[PDB]
């Protein structure tokens, strides 16, 4: 119920004083104000931001459908319609409705590219002068049109703090089906996961299953803290998809090698790094379609049994998996959360590695008809002190990905990072049975 979980006591005097110094539409009704998860803020404060483009070649192109779909597709999905302040020091989320999207558009000169002007429009002065927390609506449409209208460049702006991968692909599905006039099934949206979120939790904090969960699965864990800490890194390794062994996902590889990687540097035999989980495993109907981000970062704890045992891959594989799918049901809460309730850290303690693979949607797809449609993007993303280990399952290849800025893994460090990883991937595919001890890297 509306305005339920609300921090400010009077919040739509907080809106008008918002539509008063122009940052938000005049027209607009204030619908709810949730606080922030702290995975929004996460990349919030990270200056994630995207611009989805799609290069639509064609003789039929309606412009002024195109320009309605934008209005229908904003006006389904709540969160798209979402505007970002930071009062007191986390931040809040204001929904809006009745607020009509208005299109950035261009006719360009006759030849002149229109992904130049949007690749110009971007670096010029889209992303340096993004300021999300300042409450301007992150969600923004731009139209570039050839001289004909039958070249166009549509691009969808966005916060990361709007989207995951999970749902994604419906934003560019709801998107297509509205030009196309065809029907979509009603879904939920962002503010009723929260609402969800909050129901199923406890009166009492610790009589919770899930902080109870948490404690007990990370009761004796010790997180490595890095040492003393410029601009941010991309560095990328390539390789043959492994070969999974039977009842291991993709994931579960990756994450291992990690495992084995820390521990082999750490010189620990129990380790706890953070990795991305999709936080879409509650009791709820459209949790499958839902548009916003409920991806959450959570401990990932690996015990590594004494030498005596002497355990192989697969030992590893296995162990490394359950201690993912062991947490499913609990997975869902704020990082914070579980270290203020189920451990002695500071609530505040940050993972200071993340893991993410994703098995989700690496090709997307805006089938519009009578149409020939490009995907392409552009992305903002700048770690904070924190190491990023990305992985994408292509057909030629597993990319490993790591991104962190150049003060915290310089380039020689995060060349040798990637290369390890890899190697410890592909060394898990080939002799799985290898006993661990006999593994070099
Ligand atoms: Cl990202």
């Amino acid at each position: 119920e509306p305005f339920s979980l609300s921090p400010i006591k009077d919040p739509q005097a907080l809106h008008k004083e918002l539509c008063s110094k122009n940052v938000i539409p005049v027209t607009s009704t204030l619908e709810d104000l949730l606080p922030a998860t702290q995975a929004q803020h996460v990349f919030i404060k990270r200056g994630t931001f995207h611009s989805y483009n799609w290069t639509i070649k064609g003789r039929s192109l309606n412009m002024d459908r195109l320009r309605e779909t934008c209005q229908s597709l904003v006006d389904r999905h709540s969160i798209l319609r979402t505007s970002f302040v930071e009062h007191e020091g986390h931040p809040i989320q204001l929904v809006l409705a009745n607020l009509d999207v208005k299109v950035r558009e261009v006719q360009c000169w006759p030849g002149e590219d229109p992904m130049e002007v949007c690749k110009a429009l971007w670096d010029g002065k889209d992303w340096p002068t993004l300021n999300v927390l300042g409450g301007s609506l992150p969600v923004r449409f731009t139209l570039v049109s050839c001289p004909g209208n039958e070249h166009v460049v549509l691009t969808i702006q966005i916060s990361h703090s709007q989207w995951d991968g999970v749902s994604i692909p419906k934003l560019f599905s709801d998107f297509a089906a509205i030009y196309n006039q065809t029907p979509l099934p009603p879904t939920s949206d962002f503010a009723h996961y929260l609402y969800h979120r909050v129901s199923s939790a406890r009166e009492d904090v610790q009589q919770d299953p899930t902080f109870q969960f948490w404690r007990h699965y990370l009761d004796g864990a010790k997180m490595a803290v890095p040492f003393a800490p410029g601009q941010t890194l991309w560095t990328f390794k390539g390789i043959v998809p492994p070969t999974l062994p039977s009842g291991i996902t993709m994931a579960t590889l990756v994450k291992a090698a990690t495992a084995l990687f820390l521990s082999y540097h750490l010189g620990s035999r129990d380790v706890v790094f953070g990795h991305t989980v999709n936080g879409r495993n509650l009791p709820m109907d459209n949790i499958e379609s839902l548009l916003g981000c409920t991806l959450n970062f959570v401990p990932l704890r690996v015990t590594f049994p004494e030498d005596s045992t002497d355990w192989t891959v697969m030992d590893l594989l296995h162990h490394t998996q359950t201690q993912y799918t062991r947490a499913l049901s609990h997975e869902h809460v704020e990082l914070r959360d579980i270290f203020q309730h189920s451990t002695n850290w500071p609530a505040e303690t940050p993972l200071s590695l993340i893991v993410q693979h994703q098995n989700i949607d690496l090709s997307f797809s805006l089938p519009l008809r009578g149409l020939d449609v490009q995907y392409s993007k552009f992305a903002r993303f700048d770690p904070l002190d924190e190491v990023w280990i990305f992985t994408e399952p292509h057909a030629d290849r597993l990319e490993v990905q790591v991104c962190a800025n150049s003060r915290v893994l310089g380039q020689e460090q995060a060349t040798e990072l990637a290369n390890n990883i890899s190697a410890i991937i592909t060394k898990f595919s080939t002799d799985p049975t290898a006993r661990l001890l006999d593994i070099t890297f």
